[PDB]
């Protein structure tokens, strides 16, 4: 029972954002990290141990950077914005091309592994792929009857998407109609990801549940009463069959607005570790690139790192703002967080 804080000399705190900082990632192939506000800017900050680029959509009223997303060679950034526009970015800073428009906010945008497509969702109630070395869009996809939230890659072709519909479609480029259509939530949709595998799809609800579901059937899979509110967000540990870890364990991590964060065994449907440090709403987790931490962000201006055998805390940062998204760095040894104050902060983990 000792003190787990990052020290001063071991967070750095990197101001520049004039609003809420809603997200950020980490470049997959160098420790440079962007960062989305409601200010209208991305920032890409330069953390290499061998420096501020800002990038600006348009303070400017609703340009908000809501999503953004590095390619897997970490040469371009994609950025979603409040005025619906899809955006590409090279690492220096310089806009590439802009893509085309929902109608409306974007709330989600992904490449695909392959690097070819960008996906998003937008407020329209459509899923948009667009093809990324032309800049324009390929195929849209108006199946949700409400604002689609979220949206996952399944292969390069295939992904799904969740909606304040209560519905889940699995589409595929060149289908004019969903492949599959989950159904079975009772509430908004908040967040659906792929297991590494891409055999199963979790999804989390307002309605408090977390639903494992296959392509295979109709009902989901698992139905786990996860938690006492809403349930913000998931994650697979990139564990497991076709990982780098290959033997260790799959899991998935869950966190609510009751401040709870979990840890679950999919296969054996129970909960591994329930983590309860956090006093406010948990709006994001992510796991080390070796499944063997976790981190959680919440608006108790918490950063918690957690060791995800035992679930015991093992470091902790205290912030000056509302946290909204965490994530982890190539080398998985820094931490950064985007806060409600306009505050990033890095955390060194060594």
């Amino acid at each position: 029972d000792g003190d787990v804080e990052i020290p001063p000399n071991k967070a750095v705190v990197l101001r520049g954002h004039e609003s809420e900082v809603f997200i950020c990632a980490w470049n997959p192939v160098s420790d440079l990290l962007a960062s989305g506000s409601g200010d209208s800017t991305a920032r890409i900050w330069n953390l290499s141990e061998n420096t501020q680029l800002v990038l600006r959509h348009c303070v400017p009223s609703n340009k908000d950077v809501t999503s953004l997303d590095w390619n897997s060679e970490g040469t371009l950034l994609a950025t979603g914005s409040y005025d619906g526009f899809a955006r590409i970015w090279t690492k220096d800073g310089n806009l590439a091309s802009t893509l085309g428009q929902h109608k409306g906010p974007i709330f989600a945008l992904k490449w695909n592994k392959k690097g070819n497509f960008i996906l998003s969702a937008g407020v329209d109630k459509t899923t948009i792929i667009w093809d990324a070395h032309t800049g324009e869009a390929k195929q849209q996809f108006p199946f949700h009857s409400a604002p689609a939230l979220d949206v996952d890659w399944q292969s390069n072709n295939t992904f799904a998407s969740c909606s304040t519909d209560m519905c889940i479609h699995v589409c595929k480029l060149g289908q004019d109609r969903p492949i599959k259509t989950f159904q079975g939530h009772t509430n908004e949709v908040n967040a659906i990801k792929w297991d590494p595998t891409g055999n199963l799809l979790a999804s989390c609800s307002d309605d408090m549940t977390l639903k494992i579901w296959s392509m295979k059937q109709d009902n989901c899979v698992h139905d786990l009463q996860a938690h006492n509110k809403e349930i913000y967000t998931i994650k697979w540990s990139p564990t497991g069959p076709g990982t780098n870890n290959p033997n260790a364990n799959l899991m998935l991590a869950s966190a609510s607005f009751d401040s709870t964060v979990r840890l679950w065994d999919v296969d054996r449907g129970i909960c591994i570790h329930t983590m309860t440090k956090h006093q406010e709403p948990v709006y994001s987790v992510a796991f080390s690139p070796d499944g063997r931490y976790l981190a959680s962000g919440s608006f108790d201006k918490c950063v918690h790192i957690w060791n995800t055998q035992t679930g015991a805390l093992v470091h902790s940062y205290r912030g000056t703002g509302g946290i909204f998204e965490v994530c982890w760095n190539a080398a998985g040894d820094k931490v950064g967080a985007s806060a409600s104050d306009g505050s990033v902060c890095v955390l060194d983990l060594r």
